DNA sequence: AGGCGGCACGGTCTGTTGAG
DNA sequence: CTCAACAGACCGTGCCGCCTGC
């Protein structure tokens, strides 16, 4: 019936394995454990643990994907709807236990159920399409990369950060945008985007 | 230490399937078939296989303490030295597997009671930006972390140390004085591939 | 119902060859095109499909047992041919044959004691009309008298691979009177198509 | 090699439970609690216990060969050694649950070369040794030898175990010389097999 | 520094029964 | 005749350290 409920009660205890823990760490008895189900009951929608993980990545990328197109529509653009892209996942990462894994479980183990759209070249190039945008606008520069900045860009963005607890996380952010916006803004509305980036922070 | 290359070939094919595969993705039976020795030769040199990714950091460490003194001995400037550190710790993990691994093994954990390299290289930076501060190459307002935290996915997210110096650009376009920028800017430019 | 047939005969082609204990309940849904809670309401075991498919068969033995219209002889010679034409006619009966040789959980009487036991009154009642010695250990046929159909495939020449052994033994057993008798009653019976 | 001690170990027990309960139904955690061992006992030896097979239908089948190099040309006839090797077979489908295993694992292995497959293997060696069983009286000349090999080689069937073999089988050959050897050497060929039961 | 062996879970999935 | 969930061993083997005759 609505049951349908109980199969994201281990998904959402199943990130939180996969990110504190590893992958080739997670014992199906420890996930199992981890959510109030029993061990046949995960396998009822779930072939093996490599298919616990092709899912729980597309949890990540369509919940990223809603949060490009549907955050638009109306407000922010170029350059100023890419820092709420990121101010928004910052958030996720540490108020939501699922994709906080998944940017993990895209670097120490790609899954393995067809296809493979790797998130990595979903970020090198929403931002470098989005990027591109502010040359045409005089946000940026217009000498500076074309391509070497968004590499750069969901690069710290990642930073690992675990090392230290899931408080200075969303803070160090906007750390990042403070010394990115000096070699990119043409100084005249610099300070438009720090008035920005220092209040983005306790948000989604 | 004379017939010890038994556990240099080890850790050779040891690092190489860290790499291509995983830690725990790799076992016991294949870096034991892939090397080239039975298990009773591999616990002679070993205790277990936690005592590979401890054998494995600390030959990562190990260079990241001779490159780290070998700068250091010449004459550098503070900003210069730490700059010209970041493409020789970048030289290093496109060659050989046998320190890429520590860039795989220290991601997804080392033993007790070594220093751990994140937390080294991102206190090997704030040591050597501070003096960098100094010597007035870095200005005083900006926080000095600004550090390895945005040096990270350069050869793990993944020409390429091309993708080095187009971050340090932004860097030195924002914490360096205006006056000695046209000097660090086209003196991280001035070769990207040796 | 008629889904009642269904995951029956579909189930007897999966049985046959994988071994049924190596055969899933998945793949006997899948193969069935009923659901895994359709058979449920049908057989509810995996248990019950074993008798299920034996009852099918001894029962059918037992079908073909109202034929004692010719020699009593006879009626068990012809009723070897009649057996061989029928394990290869389809899954059935061959799964009901691979099962009874492994582990049969049955209980229908016993696998192959039912082949031994009245196989062999159509045998002793064919003593009584001398056309077989009463003076031979008749208990010591039957028990070896249902291999050989086993085969040593469990080609395609069976008649001939029972035709030319049910000679051996119209020699020792059937008097060398009526012997010619039943030796010619083998090689009409070795025609089927 | 003591490993020869325990591998001997393994494969009898596994064996056992391999005549009686079958392949696809003898739980690898009861071979090791039958057989004296541990769990990595047994892989260091048998990777999958598809290995079990490879290694009880290889012996099964040497002794096939071991029971025809001990009757190479000792000097007995063309059907006398086919007599004393039926009951050669009756020797280990009784005392030793090795054979009688391989006496039973017609469907498992479902047809991987060069494993003999212990039915051409006896197939064979009934058929290419009835040839000259033919030319020195014993089989008369219109007894086709293809048609009996698939019946002698089903027929050591014998009983239940597809007792009651070893003398299940006496009355097989008894009921079987008559009806295909001459009426000369009937009671003589006979006589040796009434006897050559009474010990196996 | 051997070949042989000790336990234990890694995950895959099996034949099952309560919601409605 | 259904979608759901149920526990449980099924077989691999991974990783180690006991007494072990090639």
């Amino acid at each position: 019936l609505r049951a349908e409920q109980t199969r994201a009660t281990i998904i959402g205890a199943a990130a939180d394995l996969f990110d504190r823990r590893g992958y080739e760490s997670t014992t199906l008895s420890e996930i199992v454990a981890h959510a109030g189900v029993t061990k046949g009951a995960l396998y009822f929608h779930f072939a093996a643990k490599e298919d616990l993980a092709h899912a729980i990545l597309e949890i990540q990328s369509r919940t990223s994907r809603r949060l490009a197109k549907d955050l638009d529509g109306r407000g922010y653009s170029s350059l100023e709807a890419l820092m709420r892209l990121t101010f928004g996942m910052a958030r996720l990462c540490v108020q939501g236990p699922v994709l906080r894994a998944g940017l993990r479980l895209a670097t120490a183990g790609v899954p393995v159920r067809p296809p493979l759209p790797h998130p990595f070249t979903e970020w090198r190039e929403i931002a470098t399409s989005r990027l591109l945008d502010a040359v045409r606008q005089s946000d940026v520069h217009q000498d500076i990369d074309v391509d070497s900045v968004a590499h750069t860009l969901v690069c710290s963005v990642v930073g690992t950060r675990t090392l230290e607890p899931a408080g200075r996380e969303p803070r160090r952010l906007a750390e990042m945008w403070y010394i990115l916006i000096r070699g990119m803004v043409p100084v005249t509305r610099r300070a438009r985007y720090v008035t920005l980036a220092a209040r983005l922070e306790q948000e989604t």
